[PDB]
């Protein structure tokens, strides 16, 4: 599966670091704490959010394990934003390190280096994937790549289609008014079904067509995930 | 700068040379099945991407200083069919195969550390737009570019804050849907910025943080020194 995660795993594990559980609501990290850390999420999955004074809650990312957030910058450790790390799966297996630590040991290993350099990567080139399929399309563009990225990651093919095999509570959580007007058109043009409690894709090229950028953003960043269904 | 400056340093240390690149020459391209770490040591680009047509997008403006990377740091393949087209007159920048890059990184912890910082730079940049746009829609977005512009770009004087970029500058970042009008109405109404004397000046700033709130936090966490300017 991850391999370059995995080692990085041993890493930590042989270097002192253990991992923590955290359950559902809980936050890794957050916008009010004078230090910062990088979270190596092992396992389960989170959303970046932003709480204004409104108390208004922002989603702005979400992240899977394994994948690395770091909430601080390298170099000067303080905050890059006002951001918490909340966990929405039942539970999430996390390593937690201080961002000054982090330091000193990816100075000894190249190869992490690399791994965790590569996480940033990837984040900022699906930001710009899906900034482009939402110039090009809109809302739609960006639900049917925040289902095309389900239905990759997520899928199993069953008889009635690619069924999105996350928990119930975790579908609930993700979003299963501007986006209702667009819903109702993949529920009917049977792009997305739901039926018997759960949810399945029905038309990946629907969601191919009209996610372009995050498809290859997909392909390029996954290629062994993107080709399971292609 | 100062540590950009160390990198400068460090790139011709061993071995790295500036080029110049003029308005509308691409540094790097998305056909090229080679990849690339750009530093870009000043000039003004646009990162842009085609679709099937023909069909050009501007994705994200980059200024020297800064370091923009075609290629996955480990695997050296794309991350992105991108280009990295000038739109100052010059622009000067080090170009450095992933390849032969690798090994430098490898050995200066520090100079690892600028570039690693720069991409950490990008992430919350994106997040905190989309946060703006979120909240404020087209007019957070268009506040926000012209945050970041009066920011880089702007020095005080008596009639507002002049934009010290040339009007050639100013239109390849462009300065006419139904929509964005409107709120050019609004703004050109409210004199939050000001065509005046062939120059561009900004009168209500307050206005643009007011609409661009993410943006002017992230300013504030990524350049304090740049931001205080203006605070
Ligand atoms: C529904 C949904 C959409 C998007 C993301 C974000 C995401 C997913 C993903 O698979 N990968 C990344 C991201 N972003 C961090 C860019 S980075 C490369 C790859 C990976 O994790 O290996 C979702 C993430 C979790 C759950 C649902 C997501
Ligand atoms: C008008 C305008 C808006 C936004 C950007 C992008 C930008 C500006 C900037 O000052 N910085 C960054 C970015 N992005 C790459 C996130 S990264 C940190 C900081 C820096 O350069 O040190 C513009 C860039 C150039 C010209 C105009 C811009
Ligand atoms: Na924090
Ligand atoms: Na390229």
């Amino acid at each position: 599966m991850n391999a370059q995660a995995e080692e990085f795993k041993k890493y930590l594990e042989t270097n002192g670091i253990k991992p923590k559980q955290f359950h559902k609501k809980e936050l890794i990290f957050n916008q009010w704490d004078p230090q910062e850390y990088c979270i190596f999420l092992y396992d389960g999955i989170t959303k970046l959010t932003s709480i204004s004074e409104n108390g208004t809650i922002m989603n702005l990312q979400y992240y899977k394990g394994a994948f690395v957030i770091m909430s601080g910058f390298i170099d000067t450790e303080t905050s890059v934003g006002y951001y918490n790390l909340e966990v929405i799966s039942e539970q999430a297996t996390a390593y937690v390190i201080k961002i000054n630590e982090l330091k000193e040991l990816l100075s000894k290993n190249l190869t992490h280096f690399f791994y965790v350099f590569q996480t940033l990567q990837k984040q900022v080139s699906y930001s710009l994937a899906k900034f482009n399929d939402f110039s090009i399309n809109g809302k739609l563009g960006s639900i049917c790549g925040q289902l095309l990225i389900l239905t990759y990651v997520y899928g199993k093919e069953t008889p009635d289609g690619i069924k999105i095999t996350l928990d119930n509570l975790t579908m609930q959580e993700l979003g299963y008014s501007a986006v209702s007007r667009i819903i109702s058109k993949l529920k009917q043009e049977k792009v997305i079904v739901y039926k018997n409690s759960c949810f399945y894709v029905q038309n990946l090229d629907y969601l191919k067509r009209y996610a372009p950028k995050l498809d290859e953003w997909f392909y390029l960043a996954c290629p062994a995930t993107w080709g399971k269904l292609n």
